[PDB]
């Protein structure tokens, strides 16, 4: 009755996947090999919650994305679904096995891109982002490549709930 | 359950080719996918040494769709679709897709598109396997005049004896 969520992007802080998926619990972090991370416009259309190019990964052999394995209840996948935009063509699922730090292979539901245009994040976005990631310990060198992501120019502001996670922090 | 349903828009669209690795495979239905569009391509930038020319996919795109066949396959079977489409060399990725019957019935499938692919024609030959499929299984008379519009490279080489006799027919 439950099913493993191989989060990259914002969901890898536990408040910003606690806002609409209360119940999702950490699982473990996880490598995904041979894929690469990429930041960008779906449909060639910028994000309206995010000002800037969202998160998305491609095949490539010899790169990796670290992430968060949430463990969800089966109940929630349809709200899953529908908070990464999947009817409206923004991501489509995917499934992924991805390596734990013990060496065992886990099985997870994901989310990428098919048709986009490569776009900076914006501050808010790469913040998030890069909280989540120190939050749940993922590798440093991996932190550090996040935080080496060059941003977009937006000096605008987000979400309320979301700027305030950013003060908090 | 024991079984899972398979969403083929490629060359497993005919029966005899899907059945030399997936002898098992049952068909299902046929089926729509909404707001995708259907390429062809070389993965990774390879051209595929079975076809000789690009091999299909599908992308994203609101307003566009595929048609293709659903299979109904054993669970045990999983393993070895996977590999067949070399999700380990970064060649495909396994989504999950929801299409619909012609009874506006909807279908939750497994399937494969690429992510990194350089757009390319089909072979010939590959070319005339989906069009065969397309007919054999009964898809919508105007998605095979589709099919049969789709230009083709020029490769008029040797191909593996297994698909000229299919061809030979």
């Amino acid at each position: 009755e439950s099913f493993l969520y191989f989060a990259y992007g914002s969901n890898l802080l536990t408040e910003r996947i606690h806002l609409r998926n209360p119940s999702a619990a950490f699982f473990c972090v996880a490598r995904l090999q041979d894929f690469k991370l990429d930041f960008g416009n779906s449909q060639g259309k910028t994000s309206q919650t995010w000002h800037g190019g969202i998160a998305t990964i491609f095949q490539s052999p010899g790169d990796e994305v670290w992430g968060v394995v949430w463990k969800m209840n089966k109940s929630n996948l349809n709200s899953l679904d529908e908070q990464q935009g999947v009817k409206s063509g923004m991501y489509v699922v995917i499934e992924v096995k991805v390596a734990t730090q013990e060496g065992k292979e886990i099985t997870c539901r994901s989310y990428l891109m098919t048709n986009y245009e490569s776009a900076p994040p914006s501050p808010q976005y790469k913040k998030i982002i890069c909280m989540g990631a120190k939050e749940n310990g993922l590798p440093l060198e991996y932190q550090e490549k996040l935080k080496a992501i060059e941003p977009n120019d937006y000096t605008g502001k987000v979400s309320e709930e979301i700027e305030d996670i950013i003060k908090k922090g």
